């Protein structure tokens, strides 16, 4: 099916937004057409888990949902923070950009808690989730958002262009905020998601 929301776990190191906006700068003084393909300031997160609400109601419930997905988090964790290193780059296919998860015993942590998500939102009446390994990872350009790249010869990242940052440290994200987005609504002023409501998992 068509996500047109999900859970997200929003980037707030700005070491590590800081490092992405340098990357991606990096990308534009070697080929400037790349541009619109670039995710735009403000917008990096990791997706926890995606799904469909389709009327006001639903919308409801999936905060509903986000709600008691909460204490369902923090049992989880069993009182120690879920630190998230991201180091190095990583594509779909030569089609879309990211910074990678490094390996730890925090990927098993956040793939327990994408299905626990997962279980919730449906028990709740909610289509959600997908049949597919849950791979979390950190967007920096999708060439699909950049139509005309095609058009005029550009049809996959070209490895050579990020070399310089395929073991770059970018930083560590602490699991606090998960918020519920919108992924077709008009984005923040601040450059993020559209945002439904948020829980903190935290303290």
């Amino acid at each position: 099916y068509q996500p047109n929301y999900f859970l997200s776990i929003p980037i707030t190191n700005k070491k590590i937004t800081a490092g992405i906006k340098v990357l991606q700068n990096s990308i534009l003084r070697q080929d400037n057409r790349l541009t619109k393909a670039m995710v735009g300031d403000g917008s990096f997160h990791i997706t926890l888990l995606v799904m469909q609400l389709l009327n006001e109601d639903e919308v409801n419930i999936g905060t509903d949902a986000l709600l008691e997905l909460k204490p369902f988090v923090e049992e989880i964790l069993e009182g120690k923070h879920l630190t998230l290193p991201f180091h190095g780059i990583g594509t779909f296919q030569g089609q879309v950009g990211f910074v990678k998860l490094a390996d730890g015993d925090h990927v098993s942590a956040l793939l327990e808690i994408a299905e626990t998500a997962k279980r919730t939102f449906q028990e709740k009446g909610i289509l959600a989730g997908e049949s597919r390994t849950f791979k979390p990872h950190l967007t920096f350009m999708k060439l699909s958002k950049a139509p005309m790249l095609w058009k005029k010869g550009v049809r996959k990242i070209e490895p050579g262009l990020y070399e310089q940052f395929i073991d770059h440290r970018f930083g560590e994200e602490i699991l606090y905020q998960i918020d519920l987005c919108s992924m077709l609504k008009k984005k923040q002023s601040n450059g993020y998601y559209h945002c439904e409501s948020s829980i903190v998992i935290g303290e």
